């Protein structure tokens, strides 16, 4: 299995100043991992639940 392109982008908290419990694929660990998204300025490697991160980045 190879993950799609967005699951390999670097985690980016972004430019705003709130918090939003999120998950990203740490593609060199092949795990979904929690992180706090700021609310804006992120990238495509972000998911609200861990399942969605597993569905898309692991093919689950």
């Amino acid at each position: 299995w190879q993950p799609p392109w967005y699951a390999k982008e670097p985690v980016r908290i972004g430019s705003c100043k709130k918090q939003f419990s999120s998950f990203y694929f740490k593609w060199t660990a092949k795990k979904c991992l929690p992180f706090l998204f700021s609310g804006c300025g992120g990238n495509a490697n972000r998911f609200q639940t861990i399942g969605e991160c597993r569905k898309k980045c692991l093919g689950k």
